[PDB]
């Protein structure tokens, strides 16, 4: 235990701020799956597991290159050994200052240039190779291979370069089926490496790895992979696909208490499927994708620069700069952040195509940061034909001039509308600010287009509110960019639009003042509160055509519930605790 106000219970841990204000302002971050799992440079980061899979291409590749995995195991990648041709193979990165190709300073410079507000390494993957100076795990990068505390190295470089530190931990699945096809051994060390220790010992080692690392580098974000409490994702291994609840609650309490000692608001994450942690104090992470609508509470997306692996492989191909930038814009439009993974080579070199993606991302963010950083999601994420499918493992967004993504400042009086291309007619239509949206733009003081450099704006040529939409005639195209940003400065806050199929709630006796616009869905009190209007302060609800609303006093839509239909309505102050939109 560590001195703090948190005991290892759910009710104490649930008081932790899941997503602090800095996290909500950071928007974009970068991490790297680099480790002993990159040494083979074949298939995926899951080569450690698949190299023993019966009848796998990995097993065939391993047998044809190094030998049978029953004789030449992954511990040879860690500790060093010859292949069949006679070449020495080990994850032994050499610092470029000592004559090697591992230049961590160049990598951290590229990451800084990308515009990342949080960065850091993968501290430990499923392979059981701790990349810090561990005492609990002798299978680490200090005692073996490069003999260098890479996690401390990356932490020092990330802090020196003015970025928050995230450390990715994927050691829960190490003993929940990752090495299920590896040969049983009696060696207690290799048992530690291959997840063949008693469950109790393995959960204790999970917690101890977390403690060692979080005390060694004091990370701002703890990124946890699956197998915390994720039944159904550990194949057919005789295991619970979970970490002992006691150990998880003890980890949460330790990390939060150590954070109260450091005076730092910290974040820990869980895959949206893993129910090991709750969104009361933890952040739901969507892998290779994100929600299709605005999802509250605040969330995170972890994506990779490649659709195939998170680690480098000969012949790896990468996504485009547009996909990454457009996907970042959609995620931040829907109350979330983006954590992009890059894939350095086994020798510690970042390939030129990854360097170009990072520099294109950095160009866009250095030019339009005002629109992304320190902004919040609006009540309507965007307009356009191009939308993502929804959920994890979905395709990266690639939009065009017909697609708009909305962001707003914290004071809710500036609206950033980003077009995913340049319209050939130099026109932009914002349907949600039309007259049919019951929006009055009298308070609209200025529409600008962001220029070639930050702080350079050009006034819009002309605009007019039609019933169907707000029409905007664009000024001359600025310097080329993957997207173009319009800044609408209002006076007295951004008007509350009325959806065609949905409704709008306001903390006032009329449709005036602060309000939240809501489309089809279920809106908990957490949702409404994060939107900027606590449900116990609502006094007016305006409904669009045939949109039936179900009102609850529960902050979770549970219990006696009254109902309303289309048309205006006045609710007693405190009667609303939840809202369900239907039909
Ligand atoms: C491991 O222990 C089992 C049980 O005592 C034994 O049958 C097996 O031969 C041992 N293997 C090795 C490599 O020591
Ligand atoms: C989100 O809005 C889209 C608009 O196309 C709608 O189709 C979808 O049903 C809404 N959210 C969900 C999944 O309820
Ligand atoms: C934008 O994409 C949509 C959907 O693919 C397409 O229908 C439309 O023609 C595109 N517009 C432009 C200007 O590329
Ligand atoms: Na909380």
């Amino acid at each position: 235990q560590a001195s703090g106000p948190y005991e290892a219970t759910w009710e104490s841990t649930d008081k932790h701020i899941a997503s602090p204000e800095w996290f909500r302002d950071a928007k974009f971050g970068v991490y790297w799956h680099w480790g002993a799992f990159t040494t083979p440079q074949y298939a995926s980061e899951w080569y450690p597991r698949n190299m023993y899979e019966p009848g796998s291409d990995q097993r065939k590749h391993h047998t044809e290159t190094y030998g049978p995995p029953e004789e030449w195991g992954y511990a040879n990648f860690i500790n060093g050994a010859d292949d069949l041709k006679g070449n020495f193979v080990q994850f032994k990165p050499v610092l470029s200052s000592k004559g090697g190709e591992f230049d961590p300073e160049a990598i951290i410079k590229a990451v800084k240039a990308s515009g990342a507000k949080f960065a850091g390494p993968v501290g430990e993957h499923h392979d059981g190779y701790s990349m810090w100076d561990s005492k609990v795990n002798e299978w680490n990068s200090v005692k073996r291979g490069p003999k260098l505390d890479l996690v401390k190295l990356w932490a020092d470089l990330v802090r020196k370069n003015g970025m928050k530190l995230v450390v990715a931990m994927h050691q829960a699945y190490n003993y929940n089926g990752f090495y299920e096809w590896a040969p049983k051994t009696n060696d207690t060390s290799l048992k530690k490496l291959l997840g063949q220790l008693s469950r109790e010992e393995s959960d204790q080692l999970w917690f101890d790895k977390h403690r060692e690392m979080l005390d060694h580098v004091q990370p701002d974000i703890i990124w946890n992979d699956f197998s915390l409490d994720s039944p159904g994702y550990c194949a057919d291994f005789d295991g619970p696909c979970a970490v002992a609840e006691k150990k998880r609650l003890e980890f949460l309490a330790y990390y939060f208490n150590r954070a109260v000692e450091w005076n730092k608001e910290v974040v820990t994450t869980h895959k949206h499927f893993d129910v090991g942690f709750r969104d009361t104090s933890t952040v739901s992470d969507y892998e290779r994708g994100g929600p299709a609508n605005i999802t509250r509470p605040y969330w995170l997306t972890d994506d990779a620069i490649s659709a195939s692996s998170w680690s480098y492989t000969v012949g790896i191909q990468y996504y485009s700069s547009k996909a990454m930038v457009h996907s970042l814009l959609d995620r931040i439009s829907k109350n979330g952040n983006m954590l992009l993974n890059i894939s350095p080579t086994a020798v510690g070199v970042l390939p030129d195509e990854q360097l170009k993606v990072l520099q294109d991302i950095g160009d866009f963010l250095g030019r339009y940061g005002e629109s992304v950083f320190s902004t919040r999601a609006w009540d309507i994420y965007g307009e356009g034909p191009n939308q993502v499918t929804g959920g994890s493992f979905t395709a990266p967004l690639q939009g065009n001039s017909s697609d708009i993504r909305f962001t707003r400042n914290k004071d809710a009086n500036v609206l950033y509308a980003t077009v995913l291309g340049w319209p050939d007619d130099k026109h932009v239509s914002i349907a949600s600010l039309g007259s049919d949206a019951l929006v009055d733009l009298k308070s609209l003081k200025s529409i600008e287009l962001l220029g070639d450099k930050a702080g350079e704006y050009e006034q819009v040529s002309d605009w007019k509110q039609t019933k169907d939409a707000l029409e905007i005639s664009l000024p001359a195209k600025p310097a080329e960019s993957l997207a173009y940003v319009l800044k609408l400065t209002f006076d007295g806050g951004i008007p509350v639009p009325q959806p065609k199929i949905g409704a709008s709630v306001f903390s006032a006796t009329s449709a005036t003042g602060r309000g939240v616009s809501l489309g089809l869905g279920d809106f908990s009190e957490e949702f409404l509160t994060e939107a900027g209007l606590k449900p116990d302060t609502i006094r007016f609800i305006r409904v669009s055509s045939g949109t039936k609303l179900t009102v609850y006093s529960t902050g979770d839509l549970s219990g006696d519930s009254k109902e309303l239909d289309a048309g205006e309505h006045k609710v007693e102050e405190g009667s609303v605790g939840s809202i369900t939109i239907s039909k």
